């Protein structure tokens, strides 16, 4: 399973891209590119067709890229063996080398029931069987047939989990909230901070609340603590532990720990080690989604991911949409030295989409060691950030337009709103902003125009805009379950691409693994009341100041 | 009002800091610094005492800084005239040069009624008079005496506004939600996206809902549109426009536009041009806060800001807490070339604190032109991001620990929880994470330790942690109104400092001003149905694809 090369900087096309950066890239004029190439929009935009014949336009043409540059980036991808690694992923090979695991989120959305084996054994029916369990259970919650311990239908579902066991369910239930039904609400406890439990459960009724304990390992400190506190809250009213079986289910890989916690095995929704947390919403972890919007919508979301998987698998690199996205990220990160990537949904439902992508991206690609087990001498993962528009335009877009940092940005809009109020007035205004913002980042406003518009003397430079600030625009028809499925999978495969070029393992997380063992030593120290002198002086000082100030 | 210098790079200490970066900074060992200096925690931490005798510890000692470096940064601040600009701000001078305005958020929290003049006229009583109006109105909402058009008490208050007229109210009501009362809820419509209106108003009763239309200009497109749609929603039930007077108030500078919209002048809460939006929560814009948690709590929040103002005004630079913070930001941005700054509250109530600071920071300091009206040839504002812990630890902290990017970070914890459930178990665990995370970023884990812990061969590098990754830890006793007031003001004055060194105008926003006129041309084009060919080919293509896909 070893690597075909050591460092990205070893790939012969890397030095050629450095040369191209110097001669064409650094000074690249997007205005000039459009003037030189009447077909530029056609050449640097791609329509994706989803399984339901809906469409998404990916327009890359406002980026600092042309045919020469993209052809060089494609050659780099071939040298890096992006296709070989991708094929190994889809083959169920153990490409997560450091944990010796398969990387098989693609198998979770295999609705076609293709043969998709791990360790030589097809996963298709095992995955499907969990999905059938999810459909049966979510249907029974939604139709009222699953009753709580006093015989009432469930009104509230509380997911308890953190990281990969939280953020997908949050983001996707928010994104697809138009598909929810009145009277059936979802909630998400994740932070160990007791505020999260107290505020979430404050107004809920134990008789009509169902908890889903979401944990791959079922040993995570925060989650098991939160789950215990919720069980205590439930039993304060319900009294008898026999009633737990109607109110607690588990989403997990670890049957022994689930049962040991006192959940019935029948109420476990399983998944496997080859599902990374930040790739897990497609699994049993998405049960809150199926409950909130219905299993059929959840299934449509999976099929959207599957269609984008097939696109990534089958398309030559030069027309492969997630690959192009990933190649542009490498271009900016490693040649321009842009440390960040901005993601801006022009969509209020997608308000937690940037935060989700931040996990996906940064937890996958924030690595310093390659598959050849040497340290990198070049940049890896970027820092991702964002908020929805139009809010963002009034905020940090000031810096995006007039600051000193290059910030590659992705803007996303649906042509149709789920909420086309006031005869679509609000939607037309939203869309006008989408178009005009990316236009303005490209066109800018030169000295002569500032003067024509009435500024004189020392005010003029203050009102200039450089332009040639790059954007990618992604236009969907509508943010349906299927569309969101395809969009997430796009970003998954974009992340894949970047990581393949950098020659890192996109699929481990030894810093978040360390995080889950770090705090125990200090926790024991906070339990007894003596002052501490066992760490560095800052840690000791902070701890001791805390001890003086704590309740 | 002109500048004493052109470019930061002209300041004699700038080149000296470049030299210090090369010889001491680049290779700085924080472990070595603690070993060399037994008093390092004491020397690089400061206790702030608030007006109510509560305290906040600011520990900078895990930063890449020592006495030599900090003394050089202080000298740079003196060369840049940070104190002169600060004194001009507090004097009511028109230091927002490009708009020729005073910068006088500090006057909003002048509870001491010091003489604080703009254009030679004291502002103290005018500010106070608005606050007395806010107290009377918020008291009458809270006590039930302000009734809606059918004679019922108000149960829901909806703020409508965007940017500076939204994010402060959102963040501060979230942060201080422990101080709210059952049955009186606040809501925030901001996005033009009609989803925001539809979802917010779905379950509200027009008879018991009060709107606050928050707009400095009272002409912002999104806000006036949202406000109109809310008025339409209200009148669909209420029928008669005479009932608007019991249900709509305005937070604004622009009395003529407010009345013209059909709000009663008596229900206007005014503020002045010298309040920037991203500095406005202290003004009439904070009315939702006063309603949600009570005017006395709002006033305590102002007094916390006032105390931090007095600290910033009166403290020599070497012990001036916001200045030190700002100097470290310049150090990382301009000498290390770190493009970002991470802010992580170990506090679920403060979940929107990073987003608020993102506006404050990036909208203030994302500028390319100095007070001498020349373009910069060095980096200005950083990109700010963050999410609360412990969630963030499971997410992008992977990259913070093991990626290739330097990411200066601020961690914030309260020693006491408003929600100390389970005999403070959750709070002790939260705090243990706070300490352990910053410890781990500093200490790292070398090759020998990885081997001792059981890794062999090619796995070892994958599990190494560099350490020497910097953090600032801020420990409060409790996040009270007063504490939050002081914390925001800290960041305001930190932002001030950075901008003063860069010699930019922290107080204009010509990119967000452009944003509010950009979209109108395209909006007219989306109104008629013909295809468009009036822009660049990408803009035209996106618009035309939208037209094919739109309802
Ligand atoms: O990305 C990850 O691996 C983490 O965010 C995990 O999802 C998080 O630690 C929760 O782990 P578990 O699902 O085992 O409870
Ligand atoms: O920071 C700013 O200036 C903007 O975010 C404004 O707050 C926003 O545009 C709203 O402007 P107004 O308060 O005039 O409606
Ligand atoms: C660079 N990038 N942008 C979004 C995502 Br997900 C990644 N990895
Ligand atoms: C650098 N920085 N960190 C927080 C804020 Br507010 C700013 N300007």
């Amino acid at each position: 399973s070893m690597a075909s090369f050591k460092l990205a900087t070893d790939l012969p096309e890397w030095k050629k891209l450095e040369e191209t950066y110097k001669s064409v890239g650094e000074k690249f004029s997007v205005r000039d590119a459009f003037a030189k190439d009447p077909k530029r929009f056609e050449e640097f935009s791609w329509i994706y067709k989803n399984y339901d014949d809906s469409k998404i336009l990916f327009d890359f043409s406002k980026n600092l890229v042309n045919k020469e540059i993209l052809d060089q980036l494609v050659t780099l991808a071939k040298e890096a063996g992006v296709e070989k690694l991708r094929d190994a992923m889809f083959a169920g090979d153990h490409i997560n080398t450091t944990e010796d695991r398969a990387v098989y989120h693609v198998a979770l959305r295999n609705r076609a029931l293709r043969k998709m084996p791990v360790d030589g054994k097809d996963t298709a029916q095992e995955v499907d069987d969990v999905l059938k369990h999810m459909k049966e259970f979510s249907d029974s919650i939604r139709d009222g047939s699953w009753t709580g311990y006093t015989g009432k239908s469930i009104t509230d579902v509380v997911n308890i989990g953190i990281g990969g066991s939280d953020l997908g369910p949050v983001m996707v239930t928010e994104a697809l909230k138009a598909y929810s039904k009145p009277g059936l609400n979802v909630h998400f406890i994740s932070n160990i901070d007791g505020t999260h439990t107290a505020e979430t459960l404050k107004n809920l009724n134990p008789e009509t609340t169902l908890f889903l304990i979401a944990s791959k390992t079922f040993t995570t400190a925060e989650t098991i603590t939160n789950a215990t506190s919720a069980k205590n809250w439930f039993l304060a009213t319900a009294k008898d532990s026999k009633h737990i079986a109607k109110h607690f289910a588990a989403l997990s890989t670890n049957e022994k720990e689930v049962v040991a916690f006192g959940i019935d095995a029948k109420n476990m929704f399983g998944f496997e080690s080859w599902v990374g947390g930040r790739y897990s919403v497609w699994s049993a972890i998405g049960l809150s989604v199926a409950i909130y919007i219905g299993f059929e919508n959840f299934n449509d979301f999976l099929k959207g991911a599957e269609a984008m998987d097939q696109h990534f698998l089958t398309t030559p690199l030069e027309n492969n949409i997630p690959v192009i996205g990933g190649l542009l990220s490498v271009w900016y990160n490693n040649f321009f030295g842009a440390q960040t990537h901005l993601v801006v949904p022009f969509d209020q439902y997608l308000h937690r989409f940037p935060a989700y992508l931040q996990q996906l991206s940064m937890e996958s690609n924030g690595k310093s060691v390659t598959r050849a087990n040497v340290f990198t001498n070049y940049q890896t993962g970027t820092i991702l950030f964002g908020e929805p528009a139009t809010n963002a335009q009034h905020s940090f877009f000031q810096l995006v337009h007039q600051g000193t940092k290059l910030i590659p940005a992705d803007f996303i809009l649906a042509a149709q709103s789920h909420n086309p109020i006031e005869k679509n007035l609000h939607q037309r205004m939203l869309a006008s902003n989408f178009f005009a913002q990316s236009e303005a980042l490209m066109v800018g406003k030169d000295e002569a125009k500032v003067k024509a518009e009435g500024a004189t003397g020392g005010l003029v430079p203050h009102k200039e805009f450089s332009g040639n600030r790059p954007t990618t625009s992604i236009l969907a028809q509508k943010i349906t379950p299927a569309t969101l499925g395809s969009l997430i999978a796009y970003y998954e495969h974009l992340t894949f691409t970047e990581g393949a070029i950098w020659n890192i393992n996109s699929f481990d997380q030894w810093g978040v693994e360390l995080g889950k063992v770090l705090a125990k030593v200090i926790g024991k120290e906070l339990d007894d009341k003596k002052a501490v002198a066992t760490h560095d002086a800052s840690t000791n000082g902070l701890i001791n100041q805390f001890k003086e100030w704590e309740e």
